[PDB]
């Protein structure tokens, strides 16, 4: 042996299950770097991850990329490390403690992440996967992570993400308007942070968010700030507003 990463780095805690915090011996920095069984379709969804980041390295509100190889049996990626865990970790612990993020809040959650995904989409891709867990905490700064259901905008092709977050049309398989499934999961990451109870995987309330209508928030919004999570969710996705209008809306 003598991994590259075992030479360069040193391992601090694994903090998700693999992807450990690591402090690069000769920089000083800590990072976090994600170790996965090297895969063919299995391999090109990988290197997509890779691609992705490589290209989407230079906003504030996606996880900046430093580096990636194969050694082993192994693929590796060394991004940013984000210290404040990911926003599925605060909200679950807001649930325990039965306080929420308030609507300034999650105006400026939805904001930020509306700003990283107005970048990624003006690179002609999709993140398809937004989603708590994939939203990192970093003023708070959220920074969309997780890019390995990336793809480009107009692929025939897609690996659909988390069912609770995923638009109906991307389920019955019409990608003609892709960007449009980030806006839906952006609504329902929203909705979470707010406070309502776990999305469902399928049945009929997941029928019934799908229909328009918004989960039930256990805090009082304004009228507008409401109105716009339900047209992010419109079963029509063109009436959802892009990322462009979002990040401009008079509302935020
Ligand atoms: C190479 O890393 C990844 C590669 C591909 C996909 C996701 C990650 C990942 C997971 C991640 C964290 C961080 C990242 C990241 O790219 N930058 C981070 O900071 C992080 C930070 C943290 O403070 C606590 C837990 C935690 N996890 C696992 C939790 C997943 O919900």
């Amino acid at each position: 042996m003598k991994s590259r990463y075992t030479t360069e780095f040193h391992e601090l805690e694994k903090i998700g299950s693999s992807v450990f915090k690591c402090v690069k011996r000769l920089d000083g920095c800590i990072y976090a770097i994600k170790r996965s069984k090297k895969p063919s379709v299995d391999e090109q969804n990988a290197l997509r991850e890779v691609y992705a980041h490589a290209v989407l390295g230079q906003h504030s509100h996606v996880v900046r990329y430093f580096s990636a190889w194969a050694e082993d049996d192994h693929m590796l990626i060394q991004n940013e490390y984000c210290n404040g865990g990911s926003l599925a970790d605060a909200i679950s612990e807001n649930y325990r403690i039965m306080s929420y993020f308030k609507e300034a809040e999650l105006k400026d959650l939805l904001l930020q992440v509306g700003r990283g995904l107005r970048y990624i989409h003006s690179m002609s891709l999709v993140h398809m996967d937004i989603k708590p867990s994939n939203i990192f905490i970093s003023k708070v700064m959220f920074k969309i992570g997780d890019l390995g259901h990336v793809t480009r905008i107009s692929s025939p092709q897609v690996e659909e993400g988390d069912s609770r977050f995923l638009a109906n049309e991307v389920l019955q398989e019409n990608y003609t308007h892709l960007p449009k499934a980030d806006i839906f999961a952006l609504a329902l990451t929203v909705v979470c942070a707010a406070g309502a109870e776990p999305l469902p995987r399928n049945g009929d309330q997941w029928h019934e968010i799908r229909q328009g209508r918004l989960p039930r928030i256990p805090q009082v919004l304004s009228q507008e700030f409401t109105e716009l999570l339900k047209v992010m969710i419109h079963p029509d996705p063109e009436r959802r507003p892009s990322a462009m209008a979002l990040v401009k809306h008079s509302v935020l």
